[PDB]
DNA sequence: AATCGGTTGTGGTCAGCTGCTGCCACCGGTTAACCTCCATTCTGCTGCCAGCCT
């Protein structure tokens, strides 16, 4: 499926370049990997071809994805339970589902919460890490000027 | 003429509570997938085991 010089999208890390395609050998068979050039802590990530549903690795979504994607954050009635542990645990796992959706849906409801009173240290990390990996999807799914896309995200969130 | 003590017109003044009105430290209680063991030398005491005695 994948080729060089694609850019799919790793699960908890977000973008991802496919440079080289590589023919490691363990226990006397040529398992290829890929190798990916993330950019948010710059590693460089090996999988075989095998495994990459497995761990969930994902292509960009179209713009079906995005007016879904802006459709569920301009969505009202998200109820949250008011435990602030059950909180973080629901939205770390939906963080790393890597689902645009469930990233989009994080952010949303952390950035109405931050407006609302400013939560914490962990949960402002988490925001970040949220919103900078959907920044950097969508900036992948349309080539649309990073930090100009943090405005239009901005814009979007704001209504 | 002064001279040792009062009276005080009047203008600041200066901190001493007094509310008072936030507001900010400080301390207690709560959180419910699941996962169960860290150098040498001298002196004295205390415990070890064989060895004669009834």
């Amino acid at each position: 499926i994948f080729k060089v010089g694609d850019t799919v999208v790793y699960p908890h890390h977000g973008a991802a370049l496919v440079e080289a395609i590589e023919t490691r050998t363990i226990k006397g068979e040529q398992k290829e990997y890929l190798v990916l050039k993330v950019a948010q802590g710059d590693l460089t990530v090996r999988v075989p071809a095998e495994n990459a549903e497995y761990v969930g690795v994902r292509d960009v979504v179209g713009q079906e994805g995005l007016d879904k994607v802006f459709q569920v954050l301009r969505a009202p009635h998200t109820e949250e339970p008011t435990n602030w542990s059950r909180r973080y645990k629901a939205n770390l796992e939906k963080l790393a589902s890597g689902d645009v959706n469930k990233v989009a849906e994080v952010v949303r409801d952390l950035w109405r919460r931050d407006q609302e009173r400013g939560l914490s240290a962990g949960e402002k990390r988490m925001l970040a890490k949220a919103r900078q990996i959907l920044v950097g999807e969508l900036a992948l799914a349309e080539s649309t000027d990073d930090a100009k896309a943090e405005t239009i995200l901005d814009e979007v969130l704001a209504a």
